[PDB]
């Protein structure tokens, strides 16, 4: 006798992770992301002196 | 008795990662990509006196 097989076969994954951390010192970096932003007009607009 | 057999066979994968990241100091070194370039003009290009 003879005897043949044909296994076709595929797969999938969909990983995900969404960590989130939480350091204590990143609001001391974060505490002038506009402040560096809002004083450069003052830098490059604006008359600095009375 | 005899006995033979041929077990042909292959395989195949392609995987992928799309990982992003966001650390908060990125945008400090973020704040001046086109500064550097938009001076460049004031550096070689324009007259730098009154």
């Amino acid at each position: 006798q003879n005897a043949k097989r044909n296994q076709n076969q595929k797969g999938n994954a969909k990983g995900t992770q969404f960590t989130k951390q939480y350091l204590i010192d990143n609001i001391d970096k974060a505490y002038d992301l506009r402040k560096k932003i809002l004083n450069e007009f003052d830098k490059k607009c604006f008359l600095q002196i009375w």
